């Protein structure tokens, strides 16, 4: 779940980011 977790977070960071 923590991989769910970082997928999300990537989407955010690089959400942000562009």
């Amino acid at each position: 779940d923590w991989l769910k977790a970082f997928y999300d977070k990537v989407a955010e960071k690089l959400k942000e980011a562009f």
